[PDB]
């Protein structure tokens, strides 16, 4: 066995770095602690142990993460909720892990809410623009809320009517161009857009099993968007936009059918042009990933270490 | 969600009492603590909360339990292993929970070993005869070992060649008549017997999926024996002896197929003539039970409470 909490949420990020793609994955352990696992290039994963704790949150807390490069180094922000359901934030300032200011704002989240976050603009010469999405109530037909950081935290918009505790996918397809994916009350995955001056319902739409976990990534000038969703113990689905949307298809391995455990979640990251990883929770309890090798295809990759309890 | 540890082992006992059947179930929480849930007659289950901790063991520790009535009241013994894989025992002396003497004997157990225990003779006027079964190594072809309590703890016999960390079912079909069920290296469930003066291979045999969890109960003058086994996410199997063995059959509900989660365990209890409960771990993560109503049949019964973490 491992110390990976069953039905723990997952958050993942990655950036291209000289010497290879850098990846960081965040997950919760049996104690409610949020751990980090790291990967550089194709070398095996590291971390994921009790020495890799970056913070603590309520058990089964939702998770989201963003990153960008600044003058002080690599910036990372991890969002979660505490035992009182207060949206909280952990900060990696380029050299160490500390607690962010978001917690002091006192944003209350629905107990069964998921989280999603996106960022754009952040660089060595510019400040980041962060958006965090969450829900206030667990009831059916609830909307999605947004908190904005542009110098200080402030409430943003609210939109959509979703299934209870819907999965949420969020990606910045361009500077100031946002796309949010969630599951509507009719079980169809919908899209909300912000291109410059206002929010509006996007054209994307797809049928999915109730309660799927959702993730989204994007890159390029077109731009290209990939939306992923998965119901535990079912196969992973991918919708791809490359100027227009294709027909969603399954990503699977004939020799390893429905590898994820029931009621679990996924997370996806991307960097460069183009590397993609989709994480899921499997028997073990293990943290695994689907990896994309442009041109070739999808294959299940290396297992991420998630600790070993005492006595094993 | 709940505080029930995913893939936690389960132990269950029951006895007939004036005013209704009494049941106690033991399971592990996210912190490694062993909790107790109780049931009297047909009233809903109680306990299972952080206030119902009877002890602590390593995470994913195997469990076994026995009970009998004495002059000081209801006696219960719960077996588990600590973080150093030392077989340990919790004692309910009729009024309170304390630690047993078995731990001081220093019996080392294989990290992936399961546990089984049986008892006979214990009453208000006689001392009990307890037997605990376990394994020393996790390798294929390993044997089963026994520890004996008849005034003091001492090593017992060793027998069989099993699959790694085999499930173990043990029941006293009569005073001094023991039956142990385990899975042999060929995946067939086998039986070992002790009727009076020596151990010997029993006649029972059945094919099963590799790594099934096994439980066994017995009662009556015939006597009657029921052997249960289950692989997580598959259906429960039952072999019934009523003078001779029938053909193993599945116990299932057409409207709730394979209700257990993958890689989970079961436990069974019985009392009177005749009440039977088979516990399993389902989505939730919940502790559920199949209940037998003589003549009628099997049906999934009430859910056992296993706590609610803070923030939910
Ligand atoms: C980039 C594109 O922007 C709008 O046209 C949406 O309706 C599309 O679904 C896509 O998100
Ligand atoms: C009570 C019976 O005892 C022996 O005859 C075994 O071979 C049978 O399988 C059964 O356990
Ligand atoms: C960007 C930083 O990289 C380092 O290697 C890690 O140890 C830190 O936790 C953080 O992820
Ligand atoms: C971008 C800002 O960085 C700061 O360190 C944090 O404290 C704020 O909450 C926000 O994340
Ligand atoms: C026999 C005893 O019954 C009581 O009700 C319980 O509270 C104890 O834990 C024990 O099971
Ligand atoms: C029957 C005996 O009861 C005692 O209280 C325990 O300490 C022994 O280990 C054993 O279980």
């Amino acid at each position: 066995p491992t110390e990976f909490l069953y039905t723990s949420k997952i958050a993942a990020i990655s950036w291209a770095a000289t010497g290879g793609r850098q990846q960081r994955v965040y997950f919760q352990d049996l104690n409610g602690k949020i751990r980090e696992a790291q990967r550089g290039g194709d070398n095996p994963w590291t971390g994921g142990s009790s020495q890799n704790v970056i913070g603590e949150a309520k058990l089964f807390s939702p998770l989201a993460a963003v990153t960008w490069k600044s003058a002080q180094g690599i910036q990372i922000r991890v969002y979660c909720v505490n035992k009182d359901n207060i949206l909280s934030e952990f900060v990696y300032d380029g050299s160490k892990w500390i607690t962010g200011q978001l917690g002091s704002v006192g944003v209350k989240v629905g107990s069964n809410s998921k989280l999603a976050a996106l960022q754009w603009g952040g660089s060595e010469s510019a400040p980041p623009n962060i958006r965090v999405y969450y829900q206030k109530s667990n009831g059916s037909g609830s909307s999605i809320h947004e908190y904005v950081w542009s110098g200080k935290w402030t409430a943003g918009a609210s939109f959509g009517s979703t299934v209870p505790g819907t999965g949420i996918g969020a990606t910045a397809i361009g500077p100031g161009r946002l796309r949010i994916y969630y599951q509507a009350t009719d079980n169809k995955i919908r899209e909300h857009c912000w291109d410059s001056n206002s929010w509006y319902v996007g054209g994307f739409s797809a049928s999915a099993s109730a309660g799927v976990s959702i993730a989204a990534i994007s890159w390029g000038s077109t731009p290209n968007i990939r939306v992923y969703w998965q119901k535990g113990r079912e196969e992973l689905y991918e919708a791809a936009y490359g100027g227009s949307w294709n027909t969603p298809g399954q990503i699977k391995d004939a020799s390893r059918p429905t590898p994820s455990l029931p009621d679990t979640f996924i997370a996806a990251n991307s960097s460069g042009n183009i590397d993609i990883s989709v994480f899921f929770q499997a028997s073990g309890v293990s943290l695994q990933q689907w990896q994309w090798i442009s041109g070739k295809g999808w294959s299940i990759g290396a297992v991420v270490p998630t600790g070993t309890p005492a006595g094993w």
